[PDB]
């Protein structure tokens, strides 16, 4: 019943967006664009970046484009808006009041099934086992985590009942780590570091205010609609 | 006392933004960028556009850059966001309830002094004489006009008491016309056509969902902060 949609603005153009840097131990696999701002291109590492034709770059690990804050106009302002929009989104997700679940499992989410609503914690959160999201194509979930977030090696987020991960948002105050072969679902609004350990995969987006590290990770963000030109 | 700020997102990057076209009878003089989307560059007329180096154009009449929806990546998505943000802003300005002034002067604003607040009309609005905005550096005004808006030749909008035109918004449902040598203050959220007649001037921005016509007009939009790069 409650609308806990989070608005992402330009950030919904990005598989990954980071303020300070993005790194990869290859081969990672990214479906969607990636960007850093205010960081310049030197802080996107492990991608073997080739430039054009000079407002973006390409990389074999990115199906899509790579944007850095020191690229040619209008990328800088394109990125600044994505970043500010990402900050706006973080703060909205954190802004929600009157949670439905408070301190659930003392921070440990074990063989859980999460119904739609607001989940808050004052601690870190560990997911030792598979976690299920159940509700309809329109149900929204928001998670407010004041500490860090981890998923144990091999755990999967799975969707049930028609749940859509464009409607799942994680606001996290401290470092996030997705263990090896683990699977993540939703939009990751991280104030600090994010690490996607080897062979981990993520259906959603990663928006970090510091740094994003991928270790042979797979990131699949939703497609962007082609803005339709009037010739 | 009331916060009637309107959020413009990427549109605050633009002196002028239009959906269907921008035209000029030269020399107009624009401080700030201009853009059309979803329209392509063929619909920016009278500007003698030179292209780069291919994601934007220049024109002697534009101190700043020109963006069209058919320019090279990432301009299309840069523009789509500016445009959608402009639509969001229009709808917010129209969305406000409980006006302070309703049907003021039966649509005619004559030797008026407008205090901060919500002004609504179900009609068109004519300004036959100079109009004064009085309030502080933080006071906000919003105008909801269901019909058109005109300023008579030679009339000026003037600011008093520390009023700031970044805090003045006009939402207008039908064509706008600023007469010859007339002077406009504020953000113009126009659902249809906008015409700035010969020698008219505007301190603010013009955001139109159809077409913008300038006739030797002067448009001065607020400066955009350089997003500050981390090399
Ligand atoms: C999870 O939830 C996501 C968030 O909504 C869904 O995203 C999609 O939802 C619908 C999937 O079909 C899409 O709605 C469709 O939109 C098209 C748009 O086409 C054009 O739209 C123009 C307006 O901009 C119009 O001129 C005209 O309608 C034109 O056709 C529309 O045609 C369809 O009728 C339908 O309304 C929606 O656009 C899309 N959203 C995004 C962000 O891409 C996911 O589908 C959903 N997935 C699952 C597994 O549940
Ligand atoms: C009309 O109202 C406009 C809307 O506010 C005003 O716009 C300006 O307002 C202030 C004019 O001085 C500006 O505030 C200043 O912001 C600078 C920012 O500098 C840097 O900011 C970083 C954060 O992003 C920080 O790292 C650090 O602060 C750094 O210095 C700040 O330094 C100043 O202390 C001050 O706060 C404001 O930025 C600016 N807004 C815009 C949109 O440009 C107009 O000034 C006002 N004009 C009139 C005539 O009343």
């Amino acid at each position: 019943q409650r609308d806990l949609s989070v608005e992402l603005g330009v950030a919904s153009n990005f598989a990954i967006l980071a303020k300070a840097g993005i790194s990869s131990v290859p081969d990672s696999a990214i479906l969607g664009d990636i960007g850093v701002s205010p960081a310049a291109a030197t802080y996107i590492t492990g991608f073997g970046l080739t430039q054009d034709s000079t407002t973006y770059a390409t990389s074999p690990q990115v199906t899509g484009l790579i944007y850095a804050a020191d690229y040619s106009t209008p990328t800088p302002n394109y990125l600044a808006a994505a970043v500010a929009n990402a900050e706006t989104a973080y703060n909205q997700a954190a802004g929600f009041v009157d949670p439905d679940f408070l301190e659930l499992g003392a921070g440990e989410l074990r063989d859980q099934t999460l119904v739609p609503g607001l989940y808050k914690w004052t601690s870190s959160v560990s997911v030792p086992t598979d976690l299920t999201f159940e509700g309809n194509g329109d149900a929204t979930w928001v998670f407010q985590i004041a500490g860090g977030l981890s998923l144990a090696d091999g755990v999967a987020f799975t969707l049930a009942g028609g749940a859509n991960s464009t409607n799942i948002a994680f606001q996290v105050g401290d470092d996030v780590t997705v263990g090896k072969g683990a699977h993540f679902e939703g939009v990751l609004l991280a104030k600090r570091f994010v690490t996607l350990q080897t062979g981990s995969s993520l259906n959603g987006r990663v928006l970090s205010q510091t740094e994003v590290a991928l270790q042979k990770a797979t990131v699949n963000s939703p497609f962007v609609p082609a803005p339709e030109v009037v010739q």
